[PDB]
């Protein structure tokens, strides 16, 4: 039910609870981080982990074990990566944590660490076809991955950290620093267009791009990034200092690794010929819970099957009978209006996750109920969706039984948005869809002439007819009752 | 589990459905609403209700009993109101109610339908002790409460209906409908300062004073009104056209009914010579439901008990045993900083619903979770509250961990509010406490010095300490651990 992933991470040791809300339903239930950077001073001793930091580590794992206590978990699995395996007292901290909390690390490998990445991305992004990027504080891990199953695994000994102690402490030449990257860089077998960025290093570089672009949506996880036209500015970073660093919206805990890691993406994005990165939210965390929810099922959810959209429903509506019907009614109402409006079939994926979900902002209250939908879809449906859907089924339930204005931020934020007439349809359609799943109706067929728009039925739908007035129309027609 | 209530009134026909999720808690499930106006042209045929509303009012209640059904309702209660029980064929509407759809309508009469609106107002209201108001269609109720107990009740034959069809609708002198008016409002034996607007005629006329005075929140729960104040304007909306009133904000559907229901509330007002309205947005459906919930607590919440508040916890976090600790640390800490901050004891109310849902927001995202928080908190948090309350304990939970800007809109809504010093403070408190909180901490103690508070506790505190920096202070104080 409730299941807990530690990652000890070089730099970072974080902790995820998971909560399993359906057979493929779950949602992050907790987070948190810790700065402990258990691999302090380490890669000039030949990777011996110093007594200052991992006394840290022991206080921190001692403490995320009364978090994943407190939270009524039932499993909690721990893994450590880079910074430990290649320890030569890696045996020695596993024994001493079970000393003073009782936690049983299992070191993980780095061919086996860039299997979780993938894990995560082939499952929990937009995109099914890229080659994972975890830049971590000791190694960064890659995994080509086509139409969700993963092809090949490397792990390159090189991080953000390592690279930092050994390079960047001495004020090196910055290109003599990017040799010995490219002395890993250059194995790498695979090529692709797209990459998925993954780890704390490269989501902090995409904080910096979402706020000088001025991005108005407030969610990293799915954000597209132009791998040609922000390369330039990538490589840039590292010639800053501290304060400049500061003004571009770095945290504090994330300077003095900043620069190094950002010397590390603009290699591999050059080296893969990448034109299109895109932040990934999940990683190491996520995918050791995969595996075990997906363990029957190849590591992979079955077709039409995504796990924000059935862990949303499981939480706010278990009684989806009322919500599915106004799908259904959606789809044929659509095809029934193609020539008024003659809209890319695309969009149904729009219009029926919508119509599932446009009535979801019940559960908070009934008044605004709509507007309180788009705010949980705008802030919860993650995975598996791109900014622009959420933007898109944001909209539709947001601007139900209402007109659209044409100064929208959320419609303007990208430019292979649909138009607003294109909206104000796909919004017309689900306030009508709306109307007619109001009652227990049953059955209903409709058609179209050139303004006429007749519904056929054996109802009565006197409800549906008396609110007809208080329905934004995105052209001139006709709506009878016959 | 599951009840649905029905209100036949004389112009709007309502329908609830609510859903009971505890002892006490219970939460507004789906409402809709039916402008049959059942009462068209019967005041001047004696009561005799015409063939033309009644055949839509049986189309209507066949509908909302699919409604029920659909929702999975074990109990339905109809209700009727005035211009049904002084019908001469209130018999026959009853009968042929059951011949179509099969409701078993109760007829209610005017002293037992001004118990309902007082017994939703007693319970749901931040004031115990009021005159309610509910101008309907036909008739207008009226009942003292005087601290949660309900003293006189009274039913004046006057609607907002009745008076339009005799009166308005003849263009008759204005001040020859008030003196109809002043003929039922002199017998109202009790006065009182304040006043519970009841009603879709009083709500109507509380969202046109919250558009002119741009009020930031967007609930009409709860909404005060200056009574001396806005007396003047309100007298004005009868001589108003339909023009003029649709500039104000008024519902189309809510035209012909305003001005003459606007006319009733005037001369209510200057006679009970009250001083503040709240608008209420639960009545009669809330009432028949509250009094079967309360049957065994003499229609009255236990102390300490807000249905609100219940139900909210219920529904988004049933097992609270994490929440229910932040809140016990939060009082300690108050009163172990009393000297630097010297803030009114009157404040932990807000502090300490504060501690109890700042973690709500979880349920929903774990990143922004305080944000989440908010939104629920201002949307939901309706009854029992005021908006001065609910803007309070939505700014302790918003910015946590962060500073108050001095442009807050929310913060700046009443000038009754607290100063952002004090407002920095109790989230200050928050803070601290929530991170005292976080791991499965036990029996801890502080103590101050002028500026150093220094926190007791036999345990490690090790996460407690690391984000410390990450916490923003009222005042120039310092924060040690012993
Ligand atoms: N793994 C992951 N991390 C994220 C994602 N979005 C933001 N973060 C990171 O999560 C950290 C915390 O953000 P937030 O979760 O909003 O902190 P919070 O301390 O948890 N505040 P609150 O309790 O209000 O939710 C930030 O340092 C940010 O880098 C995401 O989609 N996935
Ligand atoms: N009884 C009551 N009515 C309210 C309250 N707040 C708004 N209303 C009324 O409820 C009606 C509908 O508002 P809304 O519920 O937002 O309509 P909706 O058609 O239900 N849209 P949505 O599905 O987005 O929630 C309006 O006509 C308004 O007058 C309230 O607190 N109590
Ligand atoms: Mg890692
Ligand atoms: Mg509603
Ligand atoms: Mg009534
Ligand atoms: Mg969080």
């Amino acid at each position: 039910k409730i299941t807990t992933v530690i990652d000890i991470g070089s730099n970072s040791v974080r902790l995820a609870v998971f909560k399993k809300t359906s057979q493929f339903g779950f949602y992050l239930l907790f987070e948190t981080k810790s700065k402990v950077r258990i691999s302090e001073g380490c890669y000039a001793f030949n990777g011996i982990l110093q007594e200052i930091p991992m006394q840290r580590a022991v206080k921190a794992l001692s403490e995320f074990k009364e978090i994943a206590l407190k939270y009524k978990s039932k499993k909690i699995l721990c893994v450590a990566t880079s910074a430990v395996r290649d320890a030569p007292n890696r045996l020695e901290f596993v024994a001493r944590v079970k000393k003073a909390c009782g936690l049983q690390i299992k070191i993980i490998d780095g061919q086996k660490e860039a299997l979780y990445g993938g894990i995560a991305c082939a499952n929990l992004l937009h995109k099914n076809s890229g080659i994972t990027i975890d830049i971590g504080g000791g190694s960064t891990e890659c995994a080509l991955i086509e139409k969700g199953k993963i092809k090949d695994l490397i792990s390159l000994d090189v991080g953000t950290i390592r690279i930092k102690e050994m390079f960047l402490d001495k004020d090196l030449d910055v290109k003599l620093a990017k040799a010995f990257i490219q002395k890993e860089v250059s194995k790498l077998p695979f090529k692709h267009k797209n990459a998925f960025g993954v780890g704390g290093t490269i989501r902090a570089l995409s904080k910096v791009l979402m706020k000088r672009f001025d991005y108005p949506i407030d969610s990293l996880h799915g954000y597209e990034i132009d791998a040609h036209k922000n390369l330039a500015f990538i490589e840039k970073i590292v010639m800053l200092k501290e304060d400049q660093l500061r003004l571009l919206g770095v945290n504090e805990e994330r300077l003095d690794s900043i620069r190094s890691g950002a010397l590390i993406l603009s290699v591999v994005l050059e080296h893969l010929k990448t034109s299109l990165m895109i932040t990934s939210g999940v990683g190491v965390r996520e995918g050791v819970f995969l595996s075990d929810l997906l363990r029957n099922h190849y590591h992979k959810f079955p077709p039409n099957i995504n796990p924000s959209l059935i862990s949303l429903k499981d939480r706010f509506l278990p009684h989806e009978k009322h919500s599915q019907k106004v799908k259904k009614e959606c789809v044929k109402l659509f095809e029934a209006l193609s020539p008024l409006h003659k809209i890319d079939e695309k969009y149904l994926f729009h219009l029926k996750i919508a119509g599932e979900l446009a009535s979801m902002g019940k559960i908070l209250s009934v008044y605004l109920a709509h507007k309180h939908s788009a705010y949980f879809i705008l802030n919860a449906l993650s995975y598996g969706f791109s900014h622009q859907d959420r933007a898109i089924i944001c909209l539709l339930a947001q601007f139900s039984h209402k007109k659209i204005p044409k100064d929208n931020a959320i419609a303007h934020m990208s430019a292979m948005m649909p138009s607003l007439l294109t909206l104000q349809w796909l919004s017309f359609i689900l306030s009508l869809a709306e109307n007619l799943c109001l009652t227990d109706s049953h059955h209903l067929k409709y058609t179209l002439e050139k303004n006429k728009l007749v519904i056929h039925s054996n109802d009565a739908l006197y409800l549906a007819k008396e609110m007809l007035p208080k329905l934004v129309k995105p052209i001139p027609l006709t709506i009878e009752f016959a």
